[PDB]
């Protein structure tokens, strides 16, 4: 699809069983989830951006679907105030940035 | 043009005759610059990040050159990891995201 960036982009997201809103954004390198529980190993990390930085857990390989679109990948989950969907997953539904 | 996102979608812009490299984030709502100096009046504004809020100065009406696009609008200077280029200036270059 197409969508305009008059709004935040927000898009419905299916992870963990769960169903939740979070951001197509471009700026971000990673994708970080609220918290909520996810299946396999995970392993501490800190993650920076504007206000400075959180703790997070990192769990690899998780799957999501994005407006009918799954992918796989590493997911953040911590205490983050919007959920966002990175590069590293924005790239397997192949989206891109067009002007 | 058509960017992917493999790799942070960094470009080059110019602001008060100077270069910088700045990263067009579809997950700001706004643009935030590293420290400089700009002409005008500035207010208070207050943004929120992945750590939190901050403090930031507002300039109105400020001529941004990204990629070649011109545009004329609101640059917030603080703190920040990247020089951001938001969603008020995404769209004024009538940038989409695609998928
Ligand atoms: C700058 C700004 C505004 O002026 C207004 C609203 C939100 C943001 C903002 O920081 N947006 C963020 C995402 C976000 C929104 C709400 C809560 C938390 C996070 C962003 O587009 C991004 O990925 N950024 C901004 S700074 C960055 C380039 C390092 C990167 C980042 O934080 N990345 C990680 C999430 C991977 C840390």
């Amino acid at each position: 699809p197409q969508i305009t960036l008059w709004k935040r982009p927000l898009v419905t997201i299916k992870i963990g069983g769960q169903l939740k809103e979070a951001l197509l954004d471009t700026g971000a390198d990673d994708t970080v989830i609220e918290e909520m529980s996810l299946p396999g190993r995970w392993k501490p990390k800190m993650i920076g951006g504007i206000g400075g930085f959180i703790k997070v857990r990192q769990y690899d390989q998780i799957i999501i679907e994005i407006c009918g679109h799954k992918a796989i990948g590493t997911v953040l989950v911590g205490p983050t105030p919007f959920n966002v969907i990175g590069r590293n997953l924005l790239t397997q539904i192949g989206c891109t940035l067009n002007f």
